[PDB]
């Protein structure tokens, strides 16, 4: 799960 329904990435964050 990440902030808006964002997309995951292998660093752990999250993609807007």
């Amino acid at each position: 799960w990440c902030a808006s329904g964002c997309r995951k990435k292998r660093h752990g964050g999250c993609s807007c």
